[PDB]
Formats: structure tokens, C-alpha cells, sequence
């Protein structure tokens, strides 16, 4: 058998697809160690496998394990390597269905677990993203040369997969993790590959699609019909008819056997999709090529909420550029220490600028504590008249470990808890707040504008920025669909609610220029306060600002109301060496006219 | 199954008649897969990198002379583009050219009924060639035409 | 393919071919210019080439926007790293304004933003003109006169 003589372990093999993978791998002569949280399910799978396929007991092993706990997984990996010595195939397939609820109704704590919910957001992220990260991290030191990692992701990680953010966001993060782990493991000689199965024919997918049907306010089968339309291929069924349906588990198993075997040695970091020709946008990305036109922007009566971490400089820049447009600002911090440094910086700035410098209003916004978020919302509603716009920055500005495989456990838990879970919590709270509001009839109010300004850290580059960017981008896509359909339902109900939420992301960690921060802040303000819609999700910045002339700060001040006034003219000025002649000649030169400076002195004129 | 060349998306010198029609062939492959999906014929594309051959060595030397660079710099660059190491005849891991056998195995995979659910996909036998998939943007801001002077 | 509103596949194949041509041509001209600079000869800087896509437009004003960007890339100092530049299907990315444009006021807007102005007798004539023209400058206008219909 292609897999004969190798040690293959599959996570989440107790499920439908996992059982098929286990059966196919054991059919190929591989030694399979099934893992899971329930000893009974693994024991039943092992005994049924032995009874049906006649597998000797020597080639099946059980590892009852909690995948979300790095310490327990480390102990189990040590035990399995003690019992076998080496592992050759790592099948990353485990996962949960996730909370099938909207962002405005997602469960944050165990006390909020309503009907139809099996776990919280934190549990979903731990069981989908972090578990595979730890598995790779502590398996690779014990993976010999020629070993293979195959992870089964889901194509719904790049579609409008409604109502299941905790199921879709960690999967996109897992895809990014797969690419970067493949890049780093290329140095160690371990191949890493990914599978994107579409909908998988089972009762689970049928129940999931039904739940989506009620949660959309749509008739039964609309989701199934749409996803069937999205594919290309038709296959012969049991009657020989050429019909569209979901791909079977056997096809994914065959792809996994192909990748695990040495026949796919040359494949590293690639992606195979068993989808019958799924037609989905691979990515939505652009770049900003022109400078902002901030002259026409008026932000009177609007409020902007800055959910930031430890970066003080960008908060200062955002506050300044926001007060440029005249909008009121409310600021929250995830840690009180960074708030203390912010207060010290504000004290220095107020000392330097005198009394007319107004200190920014500062509040705490800890994602782990809903009470702080609610208190800040009430404070804004009672003192500024409600929150209209939101900018969100990463949990930290410090650079994470330069690698993804040698990092310690506490750092991984920190990045998981704050940058992924915290962002979803903040987004859910903001969506709940903005959907709770009601409008007075006859008033045209603007919809909330949300801008995620990611790793502005530049000049070094890092992979956690890419992972965060992918996660936030998928969150933005699904959230836009959520708010769009919510507005449709509200309008169908005749209620005057706020317009649909418009969210976007701004990436900077590709830039090398010094003026990148100012340009990003200007674009943030323009996207936040103007009437414009950009249908793309991610908007990257050019690495070198040579896109629109140059000008540094372009900017607007001291010239723009005069440039181009006298284009095409020719002007000769007499006695323009210095003084009023020099000033008039210079300003007319900026006006678009052609100037001949005439005077006596050579040196002053030149 | 059509065998295209990975250098259809790289900085591949002095060879427009070689590189342009293959990119057009990739686009034609995607569109033909779309159209033949209705009639029930599977279409698949493969992107083999620099395959072990005398011809590719002569190509690399020609690129070296035409760039005005010492011999082997082309090989060093495209080998740096790789990620993977394969065991050689002595069992040592090194960056080397993919063999014809790998392309044949991938092709027999695509041709057989085992790859039924695949349509219009691309598989690269490249040992991890990391190249920009595409360079595309959108024009989302209007033009500033006041400061433009086109005399003469 | 300025052709729009129908969808094109030959347009996509042309776009891919021309994009690959532009990429390889820019690389050629760049290394040729470095060769010339090493030789010390005063030679023209590297040929800079780009592509502008239009099929991805559903609106009418796409042609003028594409021509404006064509002139912008031809005449100014602007460089764009990417080769292909698509046009959004609906021009709702920078305000709107149809032809924005520049004509008849760009030196005027923003000169009086943040001010509040009360003008008397603004029903028609010089009062209406001053009120409107200052309103375009960014201030808030309070039109006071007798006849309600002319005021509205």
C-alpha cells in the first residue's frame, strides 16, 4: 500500500469524514492513531474498523486527547512518540460546528448559551485554529524527513457562509497558518498540503443548511440550491443520471491518500479543491494609488471610537486627523497599563501645547469584560449622542516571535485570545449596539463605518499580520452580508433602523516609506466620514509612495485654491529679485503659469 | 490535461514567443474548462517547473549570457525560488529540478477517474516555487488633471 | 477591449497575454538600462508600460475615466508597480460627480469651510450667485428674501 509502513495520526477521526479517512488510510497499510476527546467513540471506531475490514489490533491505536489544551497535547505527543518513535502523516481534520448564531446574538459566555448552541466563541476558536497550531508545533520536532501534513479546510472559508463566524474565521486563519507553516517546514523537509472540500453529503450539512435557511428568513433549500448552482461538474449517480450534488467523503479520502503518499512529493503549499468546480472569488484585494481629497470632508456631529492596544503614536495621529475634520472622539484601551502610558503622553502633549490643547476622553475597553464595553457605550450615548463610526487596531504593536513553530505556548494563547477572539467580541458588541438603535421617521442617518487598521508595524514584516488580516477580512465579508440581510428584514418590517454596517480593512505591513502612517490615517478618515463605498474588503498600501506624483504631505495647506488658475499663460515680471516681486513670481509659478524672473542681481534671482 | 510552464508567471527573460502564448493557453484552459463543463469533459492544467533536462540547462546558460551575468545565476535564482528538498541518489536533501516522473504521476492522477471532482484547477510540480500569482489593482480614485502639462 | 456591458473571454485572454508581455518587457528594458548606465552611455530610461482594463464596467462614464487615467499615466511622473489596472463595475468609489471635473470651480471649494454666512435678498441675481458660489466654497448659507418660490 502507498501508505504502508508509515505512522499516520488523524485528529477528529471520530466524525463522519474522519472515519472515511481512517478506513482508507488503514486500507493502504498505514498505522492509524485515532484521537479525540471521548474514549468511547474512538473505541467504537477502532472495534468497528477491526470487525469490518479485518485490521489487526497492532495497526490501530487510541489517543483520547483534549486538542484545545497545549499541555495535554504535549503530554499525548510525548506518549505517542514513546510508543511508536516517529510519526509520518499528520491529518488535521478535527473541528466543531460552531455557534450557529448572528454576530448580534453570538454567545460570549457560558451563561449566554441558548438553544442550538454547543460552545462559545472562545471554545470554537480553540477547537478550530489553535489546536492545529499546537499539533504542528509539537509534532514537527518528532516528524522525520519525508513526513507529510494534510489539513482538511473548508471552501466556505472563502464564501458568504452566513451565521457561522466562529466556524469560518478560524478556518481562514488555519489556511494562512498552513501556507506559512509549509514555507517554514520546507527548510526541514516536511510537506504541508491543504484540501478544500465543498459541502459534504451528510445529515450534518443538511441540518446546517436548514438552520441557515431559518436564520436568513428564506424558504427551505435556498442555501442548498445556491451552493449546488455554484459548482460546475455533474457526475453520474446510482441511476446513471448526470446530476449536481455534494462531493462524497471518498473523493476527499482519495485526495488525502494522494498527498500523503510519496507520489505527491513535489507538492508543497498547494491547494486541491474537491468541489465539482466551485466558483467563488479567490480573493478581494486592491491598492490605494491616489492621495486623499480631505478638503470636502465634513464630520460635524459624528463620533469615532478608537479600540486600540499599546500603540500610542498611531492613536495620536488618528486623534489629530479626526479633529481635523471636526468629529468627536472616544478612546478605549484593552489594558490599563497602555492607558497609563497614553495618559502620560497626553500630559506631555498638553504641557507642550499649553491650555488650548484639549485632552482626549479616555475610557477602558477590555474585550474580555463586556461591562467595560457597555459602560463606554452608555457614556458615549449620554455625552456625545451615540456612536457612529469605529476604528479598531490590533491587540499589540510589539513584534511576535519571527517564527511560527518554535514559539512558546503562552504567546500562542495570548495571540489566540486577544487578536482573534477579542476582535470578534468587539465586532459583535458594536453590531448589537448599532442594530439596537431606531430612527425617527423622515431623517436620513448614515450607517456605521468600521475600519480595521491592521499591523501598521512596518520595515520588518511578520506572519501574524497576515493571519490577522485574513481573519478580519473574512469577518468583514460575513459581517457585511449579515448587516445587509438584517437591513433587508428590518425594511421588510417597516422599521426605521440604522443603514447596513460598512466595514473595511487597511493593511500597512507591506510599506517601507516613512509617510505611510499619515497616508493610512488620511485614507482611514476619508473612508470613515465620506459617503463613498468600496466593495473590496482588504486595501493594501503601496510599498513606495510613487503612485501619485510625490509631494510628501501633499497636502492642501498654503496651495490648492490657486493652483491651475492661470494655466497656459506666459508672465514676465520686472524687478523680482526679492520682496513682493519674488512672492508674486513664485505664487504665479505655482498657479500654472510660465515665469521669467527679471531683476539685477544674479545670485538672489538664482 | 495541458502541460503549461510555470515561467508563464515569472520574470522569464528574452522569450516572449515562449512565455506569452503559454499564459494565453492558461486563460484558454480556464475558459475551455468552463465551457466543457456543460458537455461533461473534464479539463485540467499542470504547471511543471524547470524539469531535469539538457534543454533547460542550455536555456539557463542562454539567459545568463543574454543578461550579461555569470553562468549559474539563473539556476541559483530559480532554485532559491523553491521551498522543498528531495532525497538525491545518495539520500541527501538538496534543491534540485523536478523529474519527468512526477509530472507523469500528476498527469495520470488528473486523467483517471480518481480526479473526477476536479475541474479547471491548477497543480504545480515545482518543489515549492514561490512566485507572484498575479499583479492586479483597481482604480478607485478620480484623476487629478490640473497639474498635468503636456507641452511639446 | 473598451467594449463593455457584455462580458468577454477573448478580452481576458488578451489581457493575460498583454500583461505577461508588459512584465517581461519592463524587465528587459530595466536590465538594458542598467547595462547602458554601466557602459556610461546617455540612453533613454527604461520603457515603462501598463495595461488598462474596461470590460469590468457596467456604467456609461467608464470611457472618460479610462481616458483620464491613460493621460495621467502617459504624461505625469506617476508609477504603478502592478501591470494590470481594472475599473470598478460601479464608479461609487470617489464621491460621484459624473465628470468631476475641474472646470468652473476647483480653486473655489474649501476656501470658506467652517464659516456661517447670512445673506439678505438672495432670491435672484447677485445675491443668488454669491450665495450659491460661497456655498460651493464650504460654508453654510442662510438665504433670506421675500418670494418663497424663488428661494426654494
Amino acid at each position: 500500500g502507498r501508505l504502508a509502513g508509515k505512522i499516520a495520526l488523524i485528529t477528529g477521526g471520530a466524525g463522519n469524514i474522519g472515519s472515511e479517512l481512517t478506513r482508507r488510510f488503514l486500507a493502504e497499510g498505514a498505522t492509524v492513531i485515532i484521537s479525540g476527546r471521548n474514549r468511547a467513540k474512538l473505541t467504537a471506531l477502532a472495534e468497528r474498523m477491526q470487525a469490518e475490514a479485518g485490521v489487526p489490533a497492532k495497526r490501530i491505536d487510541l489517543e483520547v486527547m483534549d486538542g484545545s489544551d497545549p499541555v495535554a497535547v504535549r503530554a499525548g505527543i510525548e506518549a505517542i512518540v514513546a510508543r511508536h518513535g516517529q510519526i509520518d502523516i499528520l491529518v488535521n481534520n478535527a473541528g466543531s460546528a460552531g455557534a450557529q448564531r448572528r454576530l448580534a446574538e453570538i454567545p460570549l459566555t457560558e451563561a449566554e448559551l441558548g438553544p442550538g448552541a454547543e460552545e462559545t466563541l472562545h471554545a470554537s476558536i480553540a477547537n478550530l485554529l489553535g489546536m492545529g497550531w499546537h499539533l504542528m508545533r509539537i509534532a514537527a520536532p518528532h516528524m522525520p524527513v519525508g513526513s507529510a501534513v494534510i489539513n482538511v479546510s473548508t471552501i466556505f472559508s472563502r464564501a458568504e457562509y452566513y451565521g457561522r463566524i466562529p466556524y469560518v474565521t478560524p478556518k481562514a486563519a488555519l489556511n494562512a497558518l498552513s501556507q506559512l507553516a509549509a514555507r517554514e517546514l520546507g527548510a526541514r523537509g516536511i510537506r504541508v498540503n491543504t484540501i478544500f472540500p465543498g459541502p459534504i453529503e451528510s445529515d450534518r450539512i443538511r441540518t446546517v443548511f436548514q438552520r441557515m435557511d431559518q436564520l436568513k428568513g428564506r424558504p427551505e433549500g435556498d442555501t442548498a440550491h445556491h451552493f449546488l448552482n455554484t459548482m460546475r461538474l455533474c457526475r453520474a449517480n446510482d441511476q446513471g443520471a448526470l446530476e449536481r450534488r455534494f462531493p462524497s467523503v471518498g473523493d476527499v479520502a482519495d485526495a488525502a491518500v494522494f498527498l500523503a503518499s510519496a507520489e505527491s512529493a513535489a507538492l508543497s503549499g498547494e491547494t486541491i479543491e474537491v468541489t465539482h468546480g466551485m466558483e467563488l472569488p479567490a480573493c478581494s484585494e486592491t491598492s490605494l494609488l491616489a492621495r486623499t481629497d480631505l478638503r470636502t470632508i465634513d464630520a460635524s456631529g459624528r463620533t469615532t471610537l478608537i479600540c486600540a492596544g499599546d500603540q500610542i503614536e498611531e492613536v495620536m495621529a488618528l486623534t489629530g486627523m479626526l479633529r481635523t475634520c471636526g468629529s468627536e472622539v472616544i478612546i478605549g484601551f484593552r489594558s490599563a497599563a497602555a492607558l497609563a502610558q497614553f495618559e502620560q503622553a497626553v500630559n506631555e502633549s498638553r504641557r507642550l501645547a499649553g491650555a488650548d490643547f484639549t485632552p482626549p476622553i479616555a475610557l477602558p475597553l477590555d474585550p474580555r469584560d463586556p461591562a467595560t464595553i457597555d459602560a463606554v457605550f452608555d457614556w458615549a450615548g449620554e455625552n456625545t449622542g451615540g456612536i457612529h463610526a469605529a476604528v479598531i487596531l490590533p491587540a499589540t504593536s510589539h513584534e511576535p516571535a519571527p517564527c511560527v513553530i518554535e514559539v512558546d505556548d503562552e504567546r500562542v494563547l495570548n495571540f489566540l485570545a486577544d487578536e482573534i477572539t477579542g476582535t470578534i467580541v468587539i465586532a459583535s458588541r458594536l453590531a448589537r449596539y448599532w442594530q439596537s438603535q431606531r430612527l425617527t421617521p423622515g431623517a436620513r442617518a448614515r450607517g456605521p463605518r468600521v475600519i480595521f487598521l491592521s499591523n501598521g508595524a512596518d520595515q520588518n514584516g511578520n506572519v501574524y499580520g497576515r493571519i490577522q488580516s485574513a481573519a478580519i477580512g473574512q469577518l468583514i465579508r460575513v459581517w457585511r452580508h449579515e448587516a445587509e440581510l438584517d437591513y433587508q428584514r428590518a425594511s421588510a418590517a417597516g422599521d426605521h433602523v440604522l443603514p447596513p454596517v460598512w466595514a473595511n480593512q487597511i493593511v500597512r505591513f507591506a510599506n517601507r516609506s516613512l509617510e505611510g502612517l499619515e497616508f493610512a490615517c488620511a485614507w482611514t478618515a476619508q473612508l470613515l466620514h465620506s459617503q463613498r463605498h468600496i466593495n473590496e474588503i482588504t486595501l493594501n498600501i503601496p510599498a513606495n509612495i510613487s503612485a501619485t506624483t510625490g509631494a510628501r504631505s501633499a497636502s492642501v495647506g498654503w496651495a490648492e485654491s490657486l493652483i491651475g488658475l492661470h494655466l497656459g499663460k506666459v508672465a514676465l515680471i520686472t524687478g523680482g529679485s526679492a520682496g513682493i516681486g519674488g512672492q508674486i513670481g513664485r505664487l504665479l509659478a505655482l498657479s500654472g503659469a510660465r515665469v521669467m524672473l527679471a531683476a539685477r542681481d544674479r545670485h538672489k534671482l538664482e
